């Protein structure tokens, strides 16, 4: 009754896995993840599996690598313990920017997805996908589970006079995630596109970016600036993965930017310090969930429709 063990070794890398399990009244599976003095990764799954199906956390903070290992490593020991199903739980999966191929490089992200099967992995739970047409790179069953819900009664929750706002998208590859919470909302969208131009009447209202992942802080500054020199007077970016790496949350603080509002997809802990201005909404209610429902058996017509 309820399988559940997390492939992190930083303490707090297992904090959203540790939220979860309290929502299933479940407990980790007991399980060490070292590091040799080599750099190797080990794992050793104290309890026994046989015939079992079993749930894998994983969060990735920035040694991203070595994150993959630890997942990889720890389904290939369940897989080699007679683990039934081992079900992945990546809410931010890595390597997904890498979905396109760019110059003579590769889509790692298709690579990540066929190693991920080789260590045994049955299927995947995850959250707002980069493109959802990546869900076609595994050869096993996905959830790609939205965060729309949460993040749109964020909007409603402590966006003062969001009605009043117009969602925008950061680029044209945003234009699609973005038109969905318009449509849901019944407000406005703008669109930006460098020569630096926003699409849209945007003044006298509150701006709200809305993307799939903060990454490289620098183009959603370089929009909040226009759209503030557009007459914006509140600017707001939302977002599922709020990875935010390097220095994005001094840039943050710099720029005009009011409130950025990310998910407990990835951990943020530190960054969010540096800059207050970073929100956080809890995730592992929709997650605890999902992976209810898929051990037991039922439908997860309402984590979608």
């Amino acid at each position: 009754g309820y399988r559940v063990f997390s492939a992190n070794s930083t303490a707090a890398c297992t904090e959203l896995a540790k939220r979860i399990t309290e929502r299933l009244g479940a407990e980790l599976g007991k399980s060490v993840v070292y590091q040799e003095t080599n750099g190797e990764t080990r794992v050793e799954i104290k309890e026994s599996v046989r015939g079992q199906d079993i749930f894998i956390i994983q969060t990735i903070p920035r040694d991203v690598n070595t994150a993959v290992m630890e997942l990889l490593i720890m389904a290939y020991a369940l897989k080699t313990a007679c683990a039934r199903n081992i079900i992945g739980v990546i809410p931010y999966f890595p390597y997904s920017k890498q979905s396109k191929m760019r110059k003579r490089g590769s889509i790692v992200c298709k690579l990540l997805a066929s190693m991920l099967a080789k260590a045994g992995l049955t299927h995947i739970i995850t959250m707002d996908l980069h493109q959802k047409e990546i869900q076609g790179f595994f050869s096993f069953p996905v959830d790609n589970l939205r965060a729309s819900p949460f993040l749109l009664q964020y909007i409603q929750e402590e966006i003062p006079n969001y009605r009043n706002a117009v969602i925008v998208a950061k680029s044209p590859d945003a234009a699609k995630r973005a038109q969905s919470y318009a449509e849901r909302l019944r407000l406005g969208l703008a669109v930006i596109h460098p020569p630096i131009t926003v699409v849209g009447d945007v003044g006298g209202r509150i701006a709200i970016i809305v993307d799939d992942i903060i990454d490289d802080v620098e183009s959603f500054v370089a929009a909040a600036e226009i759209l503030k020199e557009r007459g914006a007077y509140k600017i707001y970016v939302m977002a599922t993965h709020g990875i935010l790496s390097a220095e994005a949350p001094r840039l943050i603080e710099e720029s005009s930017v009011d409130e950025v509002v990310v998910t407990n997809t990835v951990p943020h802990e530190v960054q969010k310090l540096q800059c207050p201005k970073i929100k956080t909404v809890d995730i592992s209610l929709i997650l605890s969930e999902a992976i209810r429902r898929i051990h037991n058996g039922e439908s997860m017509a309402y984590l979608f429709r």
